């Protein structure tokens, strides 16, 4: 299909060193995953980058969602518009280890991916959420059964994830 340049890790998990924003703009996937928080406040990390690329439309939509439905749970998700990036955005809340949230909820977070056949996604709970990216990749592989294309921004981290994969 339109996903190009990925390394195959398993039957269903693929990985690339790429900026998820630039990869979404090129591919226009059906589903892009956002690394959200429970308030859908898209300030930094992946969320801030995705929101910026939508010219803040993602944040306006998200504020309406929260006003109607209240916060998400850690491990939970919602499906909103993908704006100019994708058909849909799956906002998924992984645990934030810097807030003391339970790392076991990472598995629950990845289970949300199984409701969608194909996804472009970041590693959940990595980056500013404080979890070990090697662990996040392992949980992903062991949990997700649908086709997931992972975009890893940092080249040094990408190389470490590939070279330590087991």
């Amino acid at each position: 299909n339109s996903f190009s340049g990925y390394l195959k890790l398993t039957d269903n998990v693929y990985i690339k060193n790429a900026d998820i924003v630039e990869e979404a703009k090129k591919v226009k996937p059906t589903v892009v995953v956002n690394a959200a928080n429970v308030y859908l406040k898209h300030g930094g990390g992946v969320a801030g980058a995705l929101n910026k690329a939508t010219n803040n439309a993602m944040q306006v939509e998200s504020d309406d969602y929260i006003a109607t439905n209240g916060p998400l749970k850690v491990g939970g998700s919602c499906v909103l518009s993908g704006h100019n990036l994708a058909k849909h955005c799956l906002h998924v809340v992984g645990p934030n280890v810097n807030k003391g949230e339970d790392i076991q909820l990472l598995k629950s977070a990845y289970e949300n991916f199984n409701q969608h056949e194909v996804l472009l996604a970041p590693l959940l709970s990595a980056g500013i959420f404080g979890a070990d990216p090697i662990h996040s990749l392992r949980v992903c592989v062991d949990t997700v059964r649908t086709n997931v294309y992972l975009a890893v921004f940092d080249k040094n981290l990408y190389d470490k994830l590939v070279s330590s994969f087991l």
